[PDB]
């Protein structure tokens, strides 16, 4: 029920290799690790969780957006970026995360579908 | 060779049944008309065009927001979004143009890959 | 009424010196020659027209991103970026076009007001 | 040194009166309090520090979008949107954090210049 996907605005490409570690909020307002990943050729993070696992509650996605610049030699912005949403059985089951990456700057949108 | 894909950002969703229509910059400096359709219930658009067709050239990608806003009923600020780009065959081989919508603002971006 | 505003994304700076044409459309619907500048070292385009002369009529900022990246000897995706839009047909209003540059991307948005 | 400007990507407009909460990252890895504000009528907010204040660190710029979509009765996907950098580590730094915000999407940008 949950896929994310980044690009790359400078390059133009799927950014590859890109480590996506997702959390959800605990009772005591803490993040627990959830699930994680780094995303494959596409740029895209498939398989991070199942229906029976992915229960109403915060989540949040963080990307490590600064290794990846690094990677490619290029000093950027931001430590990471974050995504904090809440996941609600009254809407669409499946989400996409997406994000589009600038060494400066970010974007990112959600597509909830059934 | 050439995806458009269209998503939403007021509704979290595809932007479905979106027209795009394609033209070709002529040698006049004339658009000519090239490939058109509609995205799909996923936000795509396949089949626009096919290898042999898609010479180097400039290409102008149209999405007519106004309409897919109207259809909604929502006052959108634009007319339509132009994505006005050179095909190069230098680069890589697959184009996937893709665009964000919201009712006063748009984004887009070139996923250009082999 | 009209200001274009243009930051770089990578850098992380106003975008300086991008060309900006803009274009009202005929009634023969043409794109005629309506204004068009530079951006300042702040990234910003002031004084493209007057409340006088931006009349009605349907506009066309054409933002010359390839030939911004290009100064910088970046090589980029885009020719340009077009915003396309129905201004004052409710009367007058300011319109500012933000503009947000990458080298295979480009965001825009308007800011619309009442004086 | 430290300017956040928010615009509303469905109105075209500034977004008014939008929360916005900054952490430092203190020496035991906890995000302490270091200022707050809220937008004005521009969707700017000035004032949050002072030169001397904003000394080098980890900074967590959070912007309170679910308030502001809730505010106006609309239903948002995000809890907030978070900027996080490390500032002036190479002296000081003046940085504008710019947002753009629907309900289903966000962007931001960062503009650092030296004086
Ligand atoms: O639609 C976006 N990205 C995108 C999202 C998905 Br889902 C895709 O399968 C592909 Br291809 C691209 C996007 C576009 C912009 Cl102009 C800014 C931000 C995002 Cl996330
Ligand atoms: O708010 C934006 N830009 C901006 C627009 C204006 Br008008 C400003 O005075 C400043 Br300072 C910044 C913007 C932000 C993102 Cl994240 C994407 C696109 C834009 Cl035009």
């Amino acid at each position: 029920p949950l896929m994310v996907k980044v690009l790359d605005a400078v390059r133009g490409s799927p950014a590859i290799n890109v480590a996506v570690h997702v959390f959800r909020k605990a009772a005591d307002d803490t993040w627990e690790p959830f699930a994680s990943g780094k995303t494959s050729e596409s740029g895209e993070l498939h398989g991070l969780t199942t229906e029976e696992e992915f229960v109403e509650g915060i989540y949040k996605v963080e990307i490590d957006t600064k290794s990846y610049w690094k990677a490619l030699g290029i000093s950027p912005f931001h430590e990471h970026a974050e995504v904090v949403f809440t996941a609600n059985d009254s809407g669409p089951r499946r989400y996409t995360i997406a994000a589009l990456l600038s060494p400066y700057s970010y974007s990112t949108t959600a597509v909830v579908t059934n």
